[PDB]
């Protein structure tokens, strides 16, 4: 492998971050010595690895640990815990009990617990009976958050004694997933398969701690040949409202080396923008996530109803949507309205059966004229010539005359009441003939004859004459 390499005393630094206690104290560069906790209460403090292992390689740790100068009955503790978790590089298990690995999820790997917690927290399960007030080497299951001890990798350790330095090797075979931690003569071996759930890279935490009683704990010429893992971006495709819209791009890559993320070309989506990390960088040893946020595009539809009569638009109707939806609109009430206020409809090009919001634009108009309804008015002029006595009486029929009729076309709108009137034809001439009066036996008339009236027009009004018959 090319991310390969092996961390040399001279080097402990560049690799592994001093947290708490250990950040008070400077790695002296003629022992190759790094305090953990000094001889002190209520202590906490870490070397935590940088980079992340490749939980599928063979890795190597040697060094030399120091457990202080006192045992648990001489008010001792509380020990060196060794961390393999799947999370953050900084993430650090909790003290005491825990032993630098209690507390964290995925967590798994060995301690030298220097003090014996019988009572048992929420963050570790008590250790184990066979070993109270004594000191012991085990590896432990941190998976479930708490600490609990293996009970068959409990071997006892030589007690904390004049701040002594013991031999540690801690070496791991990918393949097989097991581990072998040798600490001054006893040795251990334990399979982490079980506890490399899936995730072929683990973080890396070396952790002491100290409560009430108390111990000097160092670590001296360090030595760890590992198998460097591959930094990961993830990529998200979700809309503005979380809900993801594409599959999850998950890359990876050697720490320091070019990441690049890509903008999806999604259907019914545009590109908002690039929250998280840069589209663009280089790889790192924790998971740098890049969220990519599309709008749910919208299509627009408009109705557009036009008075044809007048060139004008009456209303117009605005849909926008989601490109797929429904607008579930109809023009019938629309038009309904204009019908019913004396409207006819010429044309609609909306479409019958709904219409449904696309990335391009609709347009549709519904022409409707105000109706015209044809009348036609009839006018007649008369001529009625009565014939009668002195008395008032008849001497003759009346004479109602061929009568002169004329029509006209009454156009009439239904919108406005404008009534367009056409030319009052005459159907029957503008001319009454002359009526010569009845010679009644032993009478004589007023008037002999009437005389042709000529020249009527559609406004002329009825004739109504009178001849009056005296005797003799
Ligand atoms: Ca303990």
């Amino acid at each position: 492998t090319s991310r390969d390499i092996t961390v040399y005393p001279k080097d402990f630094l560049t690799y592994f971050q001093r947290n708490g206690s250990a950040a008070g104290f400077d790695y002296d560069l003629a022992t190759y010595t790094q305090t953990l906790t000094p001889n002190k209460a209520s202590q906490a403090g870490n070397v935590t690895l940088k980079t992340k292992v490749d939980m599928s390689q063979n890795f190597t740790f040697t060094g030399k640990i120091n457990l202080g100068d006192k045992a648990q009955n001489a008010g001792g503790a509380d020990g060196v815990g060794f961390l393999f978790h799947p999370g953050d590089t900084n993430v650090v298990g909790a003290p005491g009990g825990a032993a630098g690995i209690g507390g964290v999820n995925g967590a798994f790997g060995f301690k030298l617990d220097t003090y014996y917690n019988g009572v048992g927290e929420n963050s570790f399960t008590p250790d184990p009976s066979n070993f109270k007030g004594k000191p012991f080497g085990a590896f432990v299951d941190g998976l479930n958050g708490q600490a609990k001890t293996i009970a068959s990798s409990a071997q006892s350790i030589s007690e904390p004694s004049n701040n002594n330095f013991v031999d540690f090797t801690m070496s791991y075979n990918g393949a097989t997933k097991v581990m072998s931690v040798t600490y001054g003569g006893q040795t251990w071996t334990q399979d982490v398969s079980s506890f490399v759930g899936t995730n072929q890279a683990m973080s890396f935490s070396i952790a002491a701690s100290t409560g009430a009683f108390m111990n000097l704990q160092q670590l001296r010429n360090v030595n760890f040949t590992y198998t460097v893992a591959q930094g990961t971006v993830i990529a998200n495709y979700v809309d503005e409202q979380g809900n993801t819209i594409a599959q999850q791009e998950t890359t990876s890559g050697d720490i320091d080396t070019p990441y690049v993320t890509s903008q999806k070309t999604i259907p019914g989506y545009t590109f908002k923008a690039s929250n998280g990390a840069a589209t663009s960088g280089n790889y790192a040893a924790n998971d740098q996530t890049v969220n990519y946020v599309y709008t749910r595009n919208q299509g627009s539809i408009d109705v557009t109803y036009i008075d044809q009569t007048t060139g004008q638009t009456l209303s117009k109707k605005d849909l926008s949507g989601g490109t797929g939806d429904s607008s579930n609109y109809t023009t019938t009430d629309t038009i309904k309205s204009y019908t019913d206020a004396g409207y006819e409809l010429v044309s609609d090009n909306y479409p019958s059966g709904g219409t449904v919001f696309t990335d391009t634009a609709q347009h549709y108009v519904v022409n409707l004229k105000q109706k015209l309804v044809v009348s036609s008015e009839q006018k007649q002029v008369n001529e009625t010539i009565q014939y009668v006595y002195e008395d008032g009486s008849k001497a003759a029929d009346d004479y109602n005359a061929p009568p002169l009729n004329f029509t006209r076309s009454v156009t009439t709108n239904q919108v406005t009441g404008e009534k367009t009137y056409g030319d009052w034809q005459a159907q029957n001439g503008d001319s009454f003939g002359e009526v010569v009066s009845p010679t009644i036996k032993g009478e004589t008339a007023d008037q002999l004859k009437i005389d042709a009236i000529s020249g009527i027009t559609a406004n002329s009004a009825d004739i109504q004459k009178k001849v009056v018959y005296k005797r003799n």
